[PDB]
């Protein structure tokens, strides 16, 4: 009887799909989380120089978005005065071509009606600004902090589902591996960049962005012991760089050390969805099923 | 037949409203995004002083919330010792009125049972703290970094819808305009403050907060080429200021340069809603429609 | 009549539960918020030292996650050179046990094939790094900034519901109390730590994390004057610490002041749910009710 067949197909639709498969009896809720990150590693740059956590992590106190320096270019002992600007901003020969005002595309200062020597043969437009000017860009290759590949990331996380009042936490040697140590919160940087689909050598010489996700997909009808985190690594490359300066005083004069920092930016996002049996969606689904069953 | 009329009105309700208008056949999902911001600009303050990106952007590495300084008040060469406090904290004449302990409403240090001169005629309570004390507030008018009006904001954004596994990115001269260049990720600061409904002159002399929103309202039944971002500027004024210090050492003594920074705070929020046809909501809606159709 | 009874029980289910209790006629929406925080307080540490807001708040400009220092350990005048490492890293007696390379678990530098004296009796492995090495950990007890208990937190908040286009803001003496001053945005630190279920003395000597939540549960069918914020304090302890350095130049040599900062981390999360009567959920619920009523 075709009526019996259509009744059966509608019935199997509701029970087999809405409830068994899509869990129509459940209601989704969000979570609130806190993430803490600790960096373990040392680097040597060549006199010889050593970089500690207080030096290669931005910001110091930590944040969901933080940068780990992998390479840099330093312009030291930079004061404020009159100096020749970069020749890429324009090579001049006579004072007629030096119009006072503002530069563009890399403006290092305010120009002036004067031409001064740059490298004993070319004459560039004189500027007022932070002098001496930032040296022509020559990114070190290989990167200066190439040892960053072996630093470690200890990630602490504590979530809470406000709707169901459920809290969980993600916690003498261990390193994370996808199918060997799946529940080790300590990650090596080279592993994360490889898992994001990125070459750490290139991502160290220019910089890059690596996203980190902690998926707390939990079925609360089960135990809380089975509500575990799942880590996934995302490649969000054109590079990542920023400029920061260390200001100091010598002989009463204020100087600065300009750094152009190439580093890997890590973004940690915690998103999860939990469900629990409710009576409203069950009745809603069965009523819709009865309606379609009849029609 | 009134029964036919009510059948028609119920039917037009479901098809015409739930499905055609509110898209009852779709299911909403969230997104995960990463934002990167670059600042292009130079400023001159008067000896003459020049402010670079490493100097007027807080924090250096960048963040979804960042501040661009537009004005400041600097108390230089500030050491730790015994000095007269601000007369606004209380003008004294005799040691009897100087009770050692703690001040209030602007406490510059711990008091002591002594009165010392402040400006050769008034005698204020002696304190231990960072001396000399912060000079009386006189906000510069017009602002010192009044050239901030013409700086530019290059915004990078990359979103991803976890449910439908859809990723999108928002990307020789271009500046954003609302109905001229609607898809240019480079914004001039004075434009954003005007669009937020704010005067940049006042918002530069005191500070302020400007919110930036990137609405990725995308209908995934269409192409991904039509899933574009939409920028909206919000005015979230009492002002925005904060204090930060540059610490240095001279002759073995630690000093600091206290800055009171007035600047514009930019908050970037990425929120969007995407939909895709599903079978659960369609059946739910039609079942409810059959129920109401009959009753 | 049992049929009348089942009709009555189904009917009371829908009207009494979906609509009256769970507000099935409403539709939930999220919000976008901005938070600003101001710290009022002074501390004295013993020559005598005074800590201002520019010194004990990380970051300076402010952020939803910020740290207020409560205790610290400072290693001053730290240069780069050859020095004996910490004896906890290994006590040696002969050069045979000094293998050049890298240390572990606390690596202070790169070792070398040499043994040098540490405290005139033990000989430790010589390293290159930031010298002199960080002194053995002795956390001050009681904490150095023990006056942090009486600092204040002024919280500004401005929310907006994008769906219903509703904006709200949470705003000569006032301090917050749970059942005395419920709408005072100024919180004392010792109150927040007590409300989180934490001892401020211990949380000051090691550090800790305190979460702050602003629940904007608003029923938009009422007035907006009744859409008020609700503050809740969460205890998210193993402690919280980080390392940061102040770099300075003396006699042409770069030194640094390494700080190990123990402080309380405050996380502010703004989440709320607003509802407004809609026609889609009402019809959906009544259709499901008619379906179940019949079956
Ligand atoms: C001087 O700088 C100019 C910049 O265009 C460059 O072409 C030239 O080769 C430089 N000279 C030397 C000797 O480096
Ligand atoms: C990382 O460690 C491996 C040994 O496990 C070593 O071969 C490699 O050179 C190290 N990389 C760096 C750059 O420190
Ligand atoms: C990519 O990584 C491989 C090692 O996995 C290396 O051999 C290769 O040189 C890298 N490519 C670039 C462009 O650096
Ligand atoms: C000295 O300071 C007091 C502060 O109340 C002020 O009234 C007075 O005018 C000042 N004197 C001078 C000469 O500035
Ligand atoms: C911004 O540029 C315009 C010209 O486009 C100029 O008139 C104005 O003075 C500039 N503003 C500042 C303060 O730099
Ligand atoms: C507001 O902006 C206008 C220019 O658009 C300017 O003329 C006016 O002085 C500004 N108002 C204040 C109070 O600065
Ligand atoms: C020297 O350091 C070692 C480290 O193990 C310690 O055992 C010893 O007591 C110290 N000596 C003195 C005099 O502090
Ligand atoms: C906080 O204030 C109370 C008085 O209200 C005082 O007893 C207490 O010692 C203060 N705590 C600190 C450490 O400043
Ligand atoms: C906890 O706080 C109480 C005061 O409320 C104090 O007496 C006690 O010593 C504290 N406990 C610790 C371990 O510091």
């Amino acid at each position: 009887v075709i009526f019996r067949l259509i009744q059966l197909v509608v019935l199997v639709y509701v029970i087999g799909w809405v409830f068994l498969y899509e869990k129509g009896y459940q209601t989704s809720s969000g979570l609130i989380s806190s993430v803490s990150v600790k960096l373990k590693g040392l680097a040597v740059t060549q006199g010889p120089q050593v970089w500690d956590v207080a030096d290669y992590v931005f910001p110091a106190q930590g944040d969901n978005s933080f940068v780990v320096m992998t390479n840099f270019i330093v312009t030291p002992k930079q004061t404020q005065g009159y100096c020749a600007e970069h020749p890429e901003g324009g090579i001049c020969k006579e004072d007629s071509g030096c119009t006072p005002g503002k530069a563009k595309r890399k403006a290092q200062g305010i120009r002036t009606g004067k031409c001064v020597a740059f490298n004993d043969t070319v004459k560039t437009c004189e500027i007022f600004g932070w002098c001496p000017v930032e040296v022509d860009d020559d990114i070190p290759r290989p990167a200066l902090l190439r040892e960053a590949e072996n630093f470690t990331l200890f990630i602490k996380n504590s979530i809470s589902f406000p709707r169901f009042k459920v809290n969980r936490r993600n916690l003498k040697t261990c390193l994370f591996h996808k199918t060997l140590h799946p529940l080790c919160p300590v990650f090596q940087l080279g592993y994360v960049v490889q898992e994001s689909g990125q070459n750490f050598s290139t991502l160290a010489e220019k910089g890059g962005v690596v996203g980190i996700t902690i998926d707390w997909h939990c079925d609360l009808d089960w135990h809380v012991r089975h509500c575990r985190p799942i880590y996934e690594f995302h490649g969000l490359s054109p590079g990542f760089n920023f400029r920061f300066a260390r200001h100091f005083v010598e002989n009463g004069t204020n100087y600065r050390h300009l750094f152009k920092v190439f580093g890997i930016r890590f973004d940690i996002l915690v998103d999860g969805k939990a469900g629990k049996f409710d009576i409203i969606p069950t009745m809603t689904t069965i009523g819709s099923g009865i309606g379609i069953f009849g029609v």
